[PDB]
Parts: C-alpha cells; structure tokens; sequence
C-alpha cells in the first residue's frame, strides 16, 4: 500500500511528519 496509508482518517501521505502532525489531532 501507499507508504502512511492511516485508515483512522483514510489518507495516504509519503511524508511522515505530514501524517504526525495529523497524530496530534486524533483524539
Ligand atoms: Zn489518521
């Protein structure tokens, strides 16, 4: 699958500080 594929929100991102800075927000 995609590199960051988070099916929490469903979304793929190839960067990871991207995606962590979404993790902040899943409460
Ligand atoms: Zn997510």
């Amino acid at each position: 699958a995609a590199p960051y594929r988070c099916p929490l929100c469903r979304a793929g991102c190839p960067s990871l500080a991207s995606m962590q800075a979404h993790m902040r927000g899943h409460s």
